[PDB]
């Protein structure tokens, strides 16, 4: 059908339908992070409240993956059990991130279903992400004690944070076991994350794919990159939907929030989409994709791999990464590429800024920098041309995911003559060649 059609069918057609789908598959999710958050401001105790979201956390992931739960239910156990077993020494998070890498290895190897594994990868991570973080914060010290079997269960059950939940510390966790006083900015920043899901979701599955053909009046070359880009921004939609929907379960069971100056902050920012979109650089665009999981993968995996360099650190968290993802050759490709392009752009863009005494580092500078170059129309032009590219990065590596291993990968970047990797691969070369002109 044409655009006149097709705007005639939009509401009945993709608005209403989506919405309700994706709500409808929600609502007792959502029910049971309000039950938890009225249950746990009663003044009971804290194994209650810990015992209370161990049974939503087994509730909500039976209704999401039917009996297949098994496999989540016996990682945890498995983590507790490797968790009591090192109790004592200095290097919890070495056993426990051993533990998660022989576990997500035997199932990538096929030992269990692959629809089964595929379809709760999300929890299994959530899962993994926080049973490493409270060894290694139990390592670095700030965990004073190892927490009882209750509150290791509820801190990997935690309902709000179970489904598509965000990573959260333990004592994040503790804090909304704490409880806050249910108020007006509570309820704003939940139905805010709700509608801005809603919103993602709707956008992600009607505007996204059928941007450029109606929405936008605008097989060469064209083309193909106009159908890279409308890929990329649907599957960037459906990333903020997921993150939206996170933001809102967590806040509604009673977490996400940041007591700073006796003033209580609603603020758990899970991405942002304003900083992929309109990117500056494809640091933060990696950044902002899931600010809880790159706040994780910096803090206890690249920290951890300094000993090995630089770069051959960020390789780990990006290797990390994708083993969390559950090993896809398109999303590992994805992120392989990503490891090389972040490094080249950061190390590029510092090498500029102090050449050139410019404010074109791949993060905005502090109002106190030593840039003599700061509001100039060359930083603005080098700023501008540096998130074009990182536009173009993202049209390249988003055209994976349209709507599939070695040879889809390899088909999909030749329709685009491997674009973003000869663009990296220059902007390689022109940083040794600036830092070798000195
Ligand atoms: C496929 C990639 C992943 C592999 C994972 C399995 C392998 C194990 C990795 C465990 C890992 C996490 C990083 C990766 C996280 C992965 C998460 C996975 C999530 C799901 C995907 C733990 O990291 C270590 O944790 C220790 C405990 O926290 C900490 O120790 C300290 O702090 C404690 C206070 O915090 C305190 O109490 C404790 O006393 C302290 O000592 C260390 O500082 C920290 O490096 C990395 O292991 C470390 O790696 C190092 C060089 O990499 C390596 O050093 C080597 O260096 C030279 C060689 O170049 C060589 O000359 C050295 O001789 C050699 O020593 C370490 O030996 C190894 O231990
Ligand atoms: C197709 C596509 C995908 C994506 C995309 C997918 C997944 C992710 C999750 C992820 O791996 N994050 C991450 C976070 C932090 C680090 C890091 C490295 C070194 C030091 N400290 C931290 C590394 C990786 C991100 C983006 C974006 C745009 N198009
Ligand atoms: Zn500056």
């Amino acid at each position: 059908f044409s655009r006149q059609e097709f705007f005639q069918q939009l509401l009945q057609g993709c608005l209403l339908p989506t919405a309700q789908q994706g709500l409808d598959q929600i609502w007792l999710l959502l029910a049971i992070c309000l039950a938890c958050r009225l249950l746990w401001r009663l003044g009971l105790p804290s194994y209650l409240k810990h015992a209370s979201t161990v049974a939503g956390g087994f509730f909500s992931l039976y209704h999401f993956f039917q009996l297949h739960m098994v496999w989540v239910v016996l990682l945890s156990l498995l983590c507790y059990l490797v968790l009591f077993l090192c109790r004592h020494s200095s290097h919890r998070g070495v056993f426990l991130s051993v533990t998660i890498l022989i576990y997500l290895l035997m199932g990538e190897m096929h030992m269990v279903d692959t629809v089964t594994w595929h379809k709760m990868r999300g929890a299994q991570m959530i899962v993994a992400m926080k049973a490493v973080s409270l060894g290694f914060d139990l390592d670095r010290g700030e965990v004073g004690t190892v927490p009882s079997p209750v509150e290791f269960m509820g801190y990997l059950y935690f309902v709000g944070t179970i489904v598509f939940g965000p990573w959260i510390s333990f004592h994040s966790y503790l804090q909304a076991v704490q409880g806050r006083p249910l108020s007006a900015r509570w309820l704003q920043k939940v139905a805010r994350s709700l509608a801005l899901a809603l919103l993602c979701l709707v956008l992600s599955t009607c505007v996204g794919p059928y941007l450029f053909p109606y929405f936008i009046p605008l097989k060469g070359t064209m083309v193909r990159w106009l159908r890279a880009y409308e890929s990329a921004v649907s599957f960037h939609f459906s990333n903020y939907f997921v993150g939206f929907l996170s933001e809102a379960t967590a806040t509604l069971a009673g977490a996400g929030f940041t007591e700073e100056k006796d003033h209580l902050e609603w603020d758990l920012t899970v991405s942002k989409p304003l900083n992929v979109e309109l990117p500056r650089s494809m640091v933060e665009v990696v950044t902002s994709w899931n600010l809880p999981m790159s706040y994780w993968l910096n803090n206890y995996v690249f920290k951890n791999a300094l000993r090995l360099g630089t770069f051959s650190a960020v390789l780990v968290t990006y290797a990390a990464s994708a083993l969390l993802h559950g090993f896809s050759f398109h999303l590992a490709a994805v992120l392989l590429s990503l490891a090389f392009i972040t490094y080249v752009e950061h190390v590029l863009r510092k090498r500029l800024a102090r050449i050139l005494s410019a404010c074109v580092l791949s993060k905005r500078c502090p109002p106190d920098c030593s840039h003599q170059h700061r509001l100039g129309l060359g930083v603005r032009a080098l700023n501008l041309l540096f998130g074009a590219l990182a536009i173009f990065h993202l049209a390249y590596l988003g055209s994976l995911f349209d709507v599939y291993g070695m040879a889809y990968t390899v088909h999909k970047w030749s329709e685009l003559s491997w674009a973003s990797h000869w663009v990296t691969f220059g902007c390689w070369i022109f940083y040794r060649l600036i830092g070798a002109a000195a």
